[PDB]
Formats: C-alpha cells, structure tokens, sequence
C-alpha cells in the first residue's frame, strides 16, 4: 500500500531568476519592469533577494547533498541583452556558463528557462509581447541562447503565459497593470504562443541536440455543482480563458472550435476582437509536434459559479463567465491533489502528442517558524507527499510523468509578499545569506535515494 516513483524520476527545486539572483543593478545588468514598480509601492525589493549571484555554490552544493538531481533555473534576458537586443553584456553571459558548470559538477541537471516574467524594461513598456516587434527580439535571444549554451541539454520558452496575461491585464495587479481587458489577454496568449512555436521549430531546425519545451500553469477548473450545467459551462468557459486557449495553440496548432466559441462568447459579452494572422497559424502548426516535454505548474483548483453580473476581481467574477466560489467543506489555499490527477489526464487525453510531462512547481508557502536553526514544516511535507502521491497513480494509469520540481529550492523573493511567504526546502536568513535545511528537506532527500512515499 506503499507508493513508490520510477528509478529515474528527477526529484528537483525550482529558482527563477529575478526572484533568487539579487544583482539587480550590477555587471551590466539591464531593468525589468519589477525595478521601478517595487520600488515606488513597496518596502521592499529584489535586492538583495536570495543573492543567487554568489550563492548558487552553496545552494548547489546542498542541493546534492540532499539528492536533488534536477534543478530549474532562468536567464534573466536582461542579463545577456541589457536593452532587450543588441549589444550582448558578456558578464551576463559568462555567470550562466559558471552556473551551468558548477550544476553538471554537482550532478544537479540544469532545466533552463528562456523568459520568468522579466522582459526587458525597454521592450516591456513597449507593449510587452502585445507588441509584434517582441516577438523578433524574443527568438533572436532565444537563438542566441542556444548557440551560447551547448551545455544545456533541456529548455524551456516561457513559464506562466497564462498568469502573465491575467496579471498584467486582467487582474491589472502586474504592470502595466490593465485591468479587465480580455482581447489583450488572448493576444497576449497568442503572440507569445506564436514566439513559443517559432523558437522551438528554429532549434530543431538548426538540429541542436537537446530537448525543448513549455511550462504552463494549469489550475484545474471546476463546476462550483457538477450537476448543475450552468456551473459546468462557467468552469468550462474559465478553463478556456487560463488552460485551453494556450494548450491548443501548444498541441493543435489551431483553435477548436469550442475555444474558439468560448472565446467570441467571453469578448462578445466583454469587447475587444483578436488580431490573428495567417503566418500564426503556420507557424503554432509547424510546431504542434515538435514539444519534447510539457511543463506543469500546479498549486491549487478553481471552481466556478455560474453567475452573471459586472466583472469584478479584488473576489472574482467575469461577466458572461461566472464567479470562482470554493465548495464548502474541502480541505483549507484550498488543498485539492485530485486537481493534478484530473489535469494530468485531461492533458493525456486531450492532446495523445503531449509525450512527456514534468510537473516543474508545486510547493506550499506561508511565514515558517525558525527554530533550532531549521523549520518543522510538517504542513509542506504533508503538501508535497499528497501531491507526489497522485503523481504517483497518474503513472500507474498511463500518463508519462517523469519528474517533479519543488518551488523552490530555497527560499527566495516574492512580488507579492517580499520576503514573508517562504517556500524552500532550505530556509535563508535573507540578513546573512545562511542556509539552513528546513525538515522537508531531510525528508525529500530520503524521498530521493528510496522513491518511496513515505
């Protein structure tokens, strides 16, 4: 009655880099959006962050003295292209090659980001991936990358398109910080998806040797009543918005036609109409089979309610879509692991071309308790077994999951909240830069090098 993972499941951490690497205004290093934006509204910054810059051979270090075989990092696009394109900053370039290094010495496999919600200041206020110009720059970077980095042997594009639509203009929380304009979310989804197809066709193209793919975060959405079809179509409605929207531009090459219903539905009732053209098409067609992996981030579900009104999000509720209202006796974020089951086959069944699947963040933050120089995180521990244990019957039902990645690997900065929301599995005093293994990390390490859930 003991669930076990594969021999050669990748048990990783995951860091991103505006979030871990400080050195936000050193070694040539170009602005992001973030910069001014923390600045002006908060008490905090990204400075100094986790100090991944000088830290990352401690953090290596104990990743592998704690049986982290994976791990997955960003390049900040900032840090090789100060202005977005142009002139490459060699400092930028040379930290990655010593990054990549000291994890191939550690045995820790580097999975590597192209973009982690930091385009360039200079391109973002510019319209962000809204604008179609971003998206030249984008695959000139990502092509750089590849040729700069044969180290690297698994990419990745983006991660989150989705929340990064719906931050920066639905929710309006993220700059440019627009609020409730659905047409720049889907076209935001789309020429990014567009940006997504033509670097990963350039790398196969150019017959670089590794594996490419997409992360995307995927909340599984529910009918607040399942037998009530109202809620059905609500839930189903907010999926196409955040899930399905992205994953058939991923695995389709094309909208079908219930997205593609779904979606003149939500901008009939709200406005706006999409800029969709012909070589889009060609190009998400073109690269429909050619992802290696797919990349799932998931924390919690969302159910929904069907129920009309203005659209509202502090609470949230679109109109024509309906209302996200959590069930009454689940447990509590609210923790629903069935939520990845259910993702997981919906993917599975969906999109039979998916090949390989990686759930690349999953992971509990709140304010821990420091004492005895570590953290009884017991409610991490029990998060995280809960949700390797469905990984564990999706494998045993024919879904192909071959690792899992923790956010994050060690403590680092959130937008959101600074410093107080930790979610490591090593706790770092952000004063002295310390680590300190938290309990969750001496039970992932055993989890580790017995693959039994435990």
């Amino acid at each position: 009655m003991t669930k076990t993972l594969p021999k050669d499941f990748i048990f990783g951490g995951a860091t991103a880099a505006y979030q871990a690497e400080g050195a936000t205004h050193t070694d040539g290093k170009g602005p992001v959006a973030w910069d001014k934006y923390l600045e002006d509204n908060y008490w905090y910054t990204a400075e100094p962050a986790s100090d991944f810059y000088h830290k990352y051979p401690v953090d290596l270090e104990l990743a592998e003295e704690y049986g982290v075989n994976g791990i997955r990092i960003s390049i900040a696009w900032s840090r090789i292209f100060p202005t977005g394109y142009g002139e490459v900053n060699e400092k930028g370039v040379e930290f990655y090659h010593k990054l990549f290094a000291e994890c191939h010495k550690r045995h820790v496999e580097p999975f590597v980001t192209l973009h982690h919600f930091d385009t360039p200041e200079a391109l973002h206020s510019n319209g962000d991936f809204l604008n179609r110009e971003n998206i030249e720059h984008f695959i000139d970077y990502a092509a750089f990358c590849f040729e700069e980095f044969p180290e690297v042997n698994y990419w990745t594009t983006f991660n989150e398109i989705g929340p990064i639509g719906d931050g920066q203009y639905l929710v309006g929380k993220f700059p440019p910080g627009i609020k409730y304009d659905l047409a720049k979310v889907f076209q935001s989804h789309h020429n990014m998806m567009v940006s997504h197809a033509r670097a990963v066709k350039l790398y196969k193209d150019k017959g670089y040797k590794g594996e490419i793919g997409v992360v995307h975060a995927l909340p599984t959405k529910y009918p607040y009543d399942p037998e009530n079809p109202a809620d059905v179509r609500a839930a189903e409605l907010e999926d196409i918005i955040h899930n399905k929207f992205i994953l058939d531009a991923t695995y389709l090459g094309h909208y079908s036609d219930k997205t593609m219903e779904g979606v003149n539905h939500i901008l009939a009732e709200n406005g706006g109409e999409l800029d969709l053209r012909d070589e889009d098409f060609q190009a998400l067609d073109a690269a429909k089979d050619l992802n290696d992996f797919l990349g799932i981030n998931y924390y919690m579900s969302d159910w929904m309610q069907a129920f009309d009104g203005e659209t509202e999000i502090i609470k949230y509720q679109i109109k024509g879509v309906g209302r996200r209202v959590a069930p009454d006796y689940v447990p509590r974020w609210i923790i629903y692991p069935e939520g990845l089951y259910d993702q997981i086959m919906r993917v599975k069944n969906d999109y039979p071309n998916y090949k390989k699947i990686y759930i690349t963040e999953n992971g509990l933050g709140y304010k821990d308790e420091f004492v005895d120089n570590t953290v009884y995180d017991d409610g991490r521990i029990d998060y995280v077994k809960q949700h390797l244990e469905v990984l564990s019957d999706a494998i045993a039902d024919g879904a192909n999951v071959k690792g899992y990645f923790i956010w994050s690997l060690m403590d680092v900065f959130s937008w959101s909240n600074g410093y107080e929301k930790r979610y490591g599995l090593f706790y770092v005093d952000f004063d002295t830069q310390e680590r300190y293994p938290k309990k969750s990390a001496h039970w992932y390490k055993k989890l580790a090098e017995t693959q039994v859930i435990e």
